[PDB]
Order: C-alpha cells, then structure tokens, then sequence
C-alpha cells in the first residue's frame, strides 16, 4: 500500500529510470518532470541538467570502477594489464551506447560541473597509472605517459566507435581489440 518504510532514495530511484529511458529513447527522451511522474511533489533534482549531470558522474565512476576490475582479474604484469583494460573499455562502451555519448558530451560542454570533469579524469588518471607503474617495471620504453594513455584511449574508443556504427564489416569486435592490443604493446616494449 502506502508502505512509508519501503521506499529506496529519489535520487536513486530517478537515476536508474533516466538511464532506462536513455538507453531506449536517447538523451532528448529525458524528462525531469515525466521521470518524477512516472516513480509515483519532489523530483530531488533541481532541474534538467542536475540530473544530466548526475548521470554523467555516475557514468564515470562505473566506467573506472570496470577498469579497476579488469585489473584485478587480470595477471600482476603489464601485457596483461593492457590487454584487460582495452576489453573492459570496449565492452563498457558498447553495453552503455547512450550513457558513454552522455558522459562526453556532457564532460565537454561550456561550464561543464567540477564534478563531471574530476570523475571522469579518474577514469583516465587509472589508465596513466598503469602505464608508469609499466615504464617502471621497464616492459615498455621511456615517454610521457599521458600521451601513450591517450593513444590507447583514441585507439579503442575508435574501435568501440566502428563497432556501434557497424564500421567493422563481419571482424569480431573481441579479434579486433587483440590485434590493437598486440601492435600497441609491441609498439611501446623494450
């Protein structure tokens, strides 16, 4: 009935819902005021864009937290390291289409919230982490890490990017993301 006892946050509760109509419909089939409508007068969030950046937030601190679980499944040794946080940002990218555009685009809008912008810096500060500890161990050579960071990333948010636009032409999305791999880590190894 009313159950006053049973009731997750509005914050919550509001979230999952956004992210449900987002992956079905996109980010213009959200509504702050039809979300709140349809979890049965407060809607928690101010307005529109407090709940986009929410979501946004959220998106980031998922997507690191795949990461760091893809390290911890992976061998203690870089090549290992490498190849597991390549398949989990792959993955990531293509069981969340709509949230990953979101987390983005929002990221890099004019005035976009501190707390967008250091989340989704976490997600990228792992990744620097894991190549300098790589240069420490001396498996890969000299360089400044953010850059071989930032290629990794371009290499396979590209790859995620012609998988979801259907760019790969029959090549298994998981044989492309090794190949990548094998010829980035070959291209950096001492």
């Amino acid at each position: 009935a009313e159950q006053p006892y049973h009731h997750g946050s509005l914050r919550r509760v509001l979230l999952a819902r956004a992210e449900s109509t987002l992956e079905k419909d996109g980010v213009d089939g959200l509504s702050l005021r039809q979300l709140a409508r349809e979890a049965g007068p407060s809607k928690h969030f101010r307005d529109r864009q407090a709940l986009l950046d929410a979501l946004a937030e959220s998106g980031f601190l998922r997507l690191t937290a795949a990461l760091e679980r893809a390290v911890e499944e992976a061998e203690s040794h870089a090549r290992a390291r490498f190849a597991a946080l390549a398949g989990a940002y792959v993955s990531f990218a293509l069981a969340h289409r709509e949230l990953l555009a979101l987390m983005y685009g929002n990221k890099h809008a004019p005035g976009a919230a501190s707390q967008v912008v250091e989340a989704g810096h976490a997600s990228m500060d792992l990744t620097v982490r894991i190549v300098t500890e790589a240069q420490a161990a001396g498996d890969i050579g000299p360089g400044d890490a953010s850059r071989i960071a930032l290629v990794a990333f371009a290499t396979f948010h590209g790859i995620a990017t012609l998988a979801a636009g259907g760019m790969l032409d029959g090549a298994p999305v998981d044989e492309v993301v090794t190949a990548a791999s094998d010829t980035f880590w070959r291209g950096l190894a001492q």
